[PDB]
């Protein structure tokens, strides 16, 4: 029933990748075919699905692992550059149902800094999404994160363009993923081994201080949060009650709940679950949530006939499936966005 | 109010273990002069605490990293042997207020198979306790997971003596604690680390087959399920929806439902929020919630205070605080056990 | 898919009260026709819909507002013997299907205690259901209530046979329709009278003794319990910290909370609602909770299609579904009670 | 321990009515002195009170049942008037610490509206509060409901004003006392009576288009809303799916859940429930519901306490406690207001 929906964890491939984006697809649709040509589509199927469903506004992302993925440094910021122009000539053919967000190589914060500056200034995409760490070293078996100093220019940037960073996950690799993953992979992806990325890397950024050195900042998660909700009381209670006393205060200024209120924000990607979503808004707030898709991992109608249909009171129902996300982005007017 | 609950994720350590103690309260003790004294405490202290606080029953355990840091199969061995031995002397104390898990090296499915049985035939043992993983290899840097064929023989001796495996956490070590965890280290434990731990070795059992095999086995996880709960939508519809069209099938013939119903427990140790507890009755439900506490990491006083002055219907007041437990393990009387 | 559900707020009329089914059927039906069928018919349409939406076993009751719309005793009395006869000989053609709850006069407790016994003894009816209070007096403009010692020998007469008494809500009529609802005629029935009276007796029965002096009596409310659940805190608030220090605690000696752990069950009939039953698991336990759907006021798609398909774990779904009343009502084998 | 909090369901009597006072305390207070002192006092108990439970701003009124109780309408205009005055002088000493709402003789809808707007423009009271229905006719038996046409014109003065109406409760008398409560007399007041009132007459303005002729009028409900959230889903689907099919739609234009998001507040006065605010936030919104205590039927130590420890995101701790009053009565400042 509701109309102007906007969904942000949205995926696309470049056509060119289609034995990437196959591989993918073995592990996480169940129709290859489909996918295929879903995850590449851009200005038709994408629109027939969002017309029959009530979304007004898709702000799309590269798929993962994407760059993050690519663990040669120049390989890595081409590829971002090639994505980032591919995808700005393609939401100009709909501007008013398609926002983009930034792709980086996060190999380098000047770097990522850069070009995240050129995508919003040059295109107007409204953020960046990155798929958790940047895979480096001469294989790539290392991985950067951005939970320290060096990327103190980056996250000055985003709080400068005023744009969020959404920390999508990523699949276990290297030694990692031989050592925790391998003999239990059906657990990789979204079963668990996605959420244990992005609640690392975004806690990491909490008890590291990035959020008190730029308190602007606006981090999002998929996935209702990727676990971290349910643990809010139990994470609340270790740093205040126990490890603010042994040293985290040192890097770590306020509560976690101070940061969700402030800086963190998630969204119903991949959970489509009141009872979820009920307990959500007790421990983050309605204000804080996102409605969110996760096409075409998942479907409009699996998202979009849960979310319209959802008991839930007008008042919210309102502030997630749109409302929350138009103040967010400092969206302009799209289809049905005052519907 | 509540008289009689039991607890049982309650650890002590060895009194020749003071550097040991010292150190892992280094990260989890506020007080360690405190802590070093009730850890070791079996009869005085921690009955004291529970005079005060209407705990009739204690199933004790091994500390954390307990056996499982140990490495060396012949040292870990010996070492669980001489623990059982021992925390069987001093429940002898006290047999109306305490009882014990086995503590076991988990290097040798057989091996760790005759210790059980030898803890629950000749001590009267109510199950096991073990931290996760085991530490294998030269140095230590490999791990020993339980989901997988080779373990069948050990599964089997649970469920022929039906008695249940509580799969405690331990801290990460070697090349996953310099990879993930050195540079955001006080999410290790507690708020993160733990929980990341637990909760894909039970999933891994879940999606190996373990359950299948072993029908009758009882599983428990502390913390409110180690953010299990939370997902129990995504992880069912990727499984169900997804997964299992992709070969899951073949070693998980049940639902994650499925195996929450018959074959998991959760217990609310170190999770004292109702606001939680109410969302894990809807996901998991009151027939399948254990009380305890984790003390000495966290007092009775928190968990005992929070669980007797909770907003929550009687019936399963009393089931998650005694009524569960007795049943699940075939308690005789104990103090206030039907007050 | 469950299937062997059990559903107990069922209502049949009398064919020959045709122009009354029609006048009810005016203000809560949308389709009258289909509503003069449904209401009539026993054997045909009720067992297709059950068929087709997996309900095993429904036990039937007179409509509302029946027997307690007659305000001559000896023609009340008469209508009672003639239902239950009636519905003794319909229900034969189904016995694995259906069971019946005696419909009673309410004018006199020995009368009433007379007829249940006899239904119960002769035709195996599974306890009673009333319409809240018995119209009385020379118009019918007065109430007669059961929450007293008059109706001891009652109340007794459901313990002996131990078999429940369902408190189903009627009509306000009279003085009290003129002067609270006839200026606000939409709120008659489910959406506001109806739990008025319902909570209105049976509160009184709490608090002026009944389950006191019949400890093992069970109660069962509809509408997930016609609001009292939302007020628990409330109410236990005001009787054990205000009204338990006035007077109170004379007549009534255990808390709220006791009586709906011991006494008081409630079902979903009309309140297809999860995130209102979520709450309900909270406030009163999932043990305590019945399936019903409130037939053919509500239809069984409704009410199956949200039950089935509801987020909520295993072991409660088949508590609620099944197994509650399955052991309420001492059902040993039914249509699909295993399945 | 929140500051700045912001009550308003605070109640005051008039000293010369000391004999009608204790008659109310002993129905409703444990401690009849206390409970005359604290009603009497405005600016020494109350403030030290508010001082210790960080309370900046409370909104007073005027005693249950009041004005509503008085029949004979020349004395019950009279005591309005009184009472405005009166309460204007005392509130003065503390202007940053208290406001009030109007008293109001509800006999006449342009004589209320008059003093209304007198209240406003002269003393910059917040709005009115009102206990139910009006007590008239020659011995009091009657009542006035506000849910007509004749009301129109007081409802306009409120939506000119803009200030909100509080709906609170008062006892049940004459008739209606004697046919449904004085024989279970322990359910008058908090435990059932006071809501079965309120509802009433909010869902009869509802349903009789008051909502509509004035779209921008605020009412208020105490007590976590009388019941009607827990029904949200019954009465929105005996509206939309029945009644308005039958009639209603002629007089009632929006869903029960848009003019709850329109229209209707509630507080949470009586009511310091976790457990039921959770579920009022998903039926009803945090952006709909204010803190209040109900002083001094509850203490300012049982609701404060409760509401500065319950588990709560940060975002609707800060909207409950003061966030959402301080928009809705348009305060800029007073005691701790940013604190
Ligand atoms: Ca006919
Ligand atoms: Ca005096
Ligand atoms: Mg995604
Ligand atoms: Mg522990
Ligand atoms: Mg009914
Ligand atoms: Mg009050």
């Amino acid at each position: 029933h509701m109309l102007g929906k906007i969904a942000l964890e949205e995926a696309f491939a470049l056509p060119r990748f289609e034995e990437k984006t196959r591989w993918w697809a073995s592990l996480f649709s169940t129709d290859a075919e489909t996918h295929v040509k879903e995850i590449t589509d851009i200005n038709k199927i994408r629109i027939e699905h969002a017309d029959k469903h009530g979304v007004g506004y898709q702000i799309l992302s590269y798929t993962a692992p994407g760059v993050q993925d690519i663990w040669d440094p120049v390989e890595a910021q081409a590829l971002a550059v090639e994505i980032n122009d591919y995808i700005a000539e393609q939401v100009r053919v709909n501007p008013d149902r398609f926002g983009a967000f930034a792709t980086l190589s996060m190999h380098n914060p000047k770097e990522a800094a850069d070009e995240l500056r050129r995508c919003v200034e040059k295109y107007g995409f409204k953020g960046a999404l990155v798929n958790d760490t940047q895979r480096a070293g001469p294989d790539g078996d290392d991985m950067i994160f951005y939970d320290n100093a060096d990327w103190d220019i980056f996250w000055q940037t985003c709080t400068e363009l005023d744009v969020p960073f959404y920390m999508h996950p990523r699949n276990p690799t290297g030694t990692i993923y031989e050592k925790l993953w391998a003999d239990r992979k059906w657990l990789v992806g979204p079963p668990l081994s996605f959420a244990h990325g992005v609640s690392l890397h975004v806690l990491g950024m909490v008890t590291n201080g990035v959020f008190d050195r730029h308190p602007k900042l606006q981090i999002i998660m998929g996935h209702l949060g990727e676990h971290v909700p349910f643990d809010m009381w139990r994470i609340n209670h270790w740093f205040e009650d126990r490890k603010k006393l042994l040293g985290l205060a040192e890097t770590c200024k306020k509560t976690i709940r101070d940061y969700f209120a402030e800086n963190i924000w998630i969204t119903t990607s991949g959970h489509f679950s009141t009872t979820t979503l009920n307990f959500c808004m007790a421990e983050v707030g309605s204000d804080r949530i996102l409605f969110s898709i996760d096409y075409p991992f998942e479907t409009f109608s699996d998202a979009c006939e849960w979310f319209d249909n959802a008991e839930l009171n007008g008042t919210d129902r309102l502030k997630i499936g749109r409302e929350n996300a138009k103040k967010l982005f400092k969206l302009d007017s799209y289809k049905d966005s005052s519907a």
